[PDB]
């Protein structure tokens, strides 16, 4: 019945729909081409995240560590780097930058600190998660080219990954609290998987959108007085330059919940 409405959400909206729900109070799934290949887009930036986090847990201070903010460093968007120019940001405030506001400059900094694309990519090996790629930096790996394998992953792997990485031991304590904190004060996902859940449900999640209208959405659920449950719904259009779609993504989050 949830894979029907799921199967008639997607066919109403001309999109193809990526969707995988993982509950911990049974450790059931619900899934649907949740082995398919999605362009992650700004998604990606929960693991670039955390690989500075991982590398933070030898490195004494890293979160510390200050760099440099310059004009030409500058993209398409980049809300809180832009108040920074010929200043200095830590490596802390680039990822609270990246994960809540969705700057472009923080995540391009956050990839260039552990070496660069296939580096993020060698993080998600080490964890377990064989199906994530990080090719290109912001904004250039947003393009989601139908066919292109570039910077994409497909649903079960991220739900899995993000379970390991914000309830599991994929990182260590303080750092998993960290990136949790960091989800659940995100500023750009009110109208995504948010809009589908009841509104005193708390929520960690990292939006995300690009060509072809893809419109996505990873996050962890914490409903009051129950255990919590892992999202990652991703969408994508046939044409070039439709717009977004945040509405089929908070309709596939109610389908799946109720
Ligand atoms: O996916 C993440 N981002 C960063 C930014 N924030 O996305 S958000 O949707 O999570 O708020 C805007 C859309 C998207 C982005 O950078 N815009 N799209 C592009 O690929 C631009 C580069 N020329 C088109």
């Amino acid at each position: 019945d949830v894979q029907q409405k799921l199967a008639e959400l997607e066919r109403q909206s001309g999109g193809r729909l990526g969707v995988a729900l993982i509950n911990t109070a049974d450790n059931s799934q619900i899934l649907y081409r949740a082995d398919e290949r999605f362009a992650m887009c700004s998604t990606s930036k929960v693991m670039a995240a955390a690989a500075v986090l991982k590398k933070s847990e030898s490195e004494p201070n890293l979160l510390n560590q200050r760099v440099e903010i310059k004009k030409s460093d500058l993209v398409n968007y980049n809300p809180i780097a832009e108040k920074h120019v010929n200043g200095t940001m830590s490596l802390a405030e680039l990822s609270a930058a990246a994960l809540q506001y969705s700057d472009n400059v923080a995540m391009n900094k956050l990839i260039a600190h552990v070496g660069g694309p296939a580096s993020v990519t060698a993080f998600a090996r080490q964890l377990g998660d064989e199906t994530f790629r990080l090719d290109r930096t912001e904004p250039t790996l947003n393009t989601a080219i139908p066919g292109d394998p570039r910077d994409t992953t497909s649903p079960r792997a991220m739900a899995q990954t993000l379970r390991n990485l914000t309830l599991g031991k994929a990182l260590g304590d303080s750092q998993r609290a960290q990136l949790v904190t960091w989800m659940k004060g995100n500023t750009t996902g009110a109208a995504s998987i948010q809009a589908g859940l009841p509104a005193s449900w708390v929520v960690g999640d990292k939006t995300g959108s690009g060509g072809y209208g893809t419109t996505n959405d990873i996050a962890v659920i914490w409903p009051k007085d129950r255990a919590p449950l892992i999202l990652v719904t991703y969408f994508t259009q046939p044409q070039p330059k439709a717009e977004s779609r945040r509405d089929v993504l908070a309709s596939a989050a109610k389908i799946v919940t109720d």
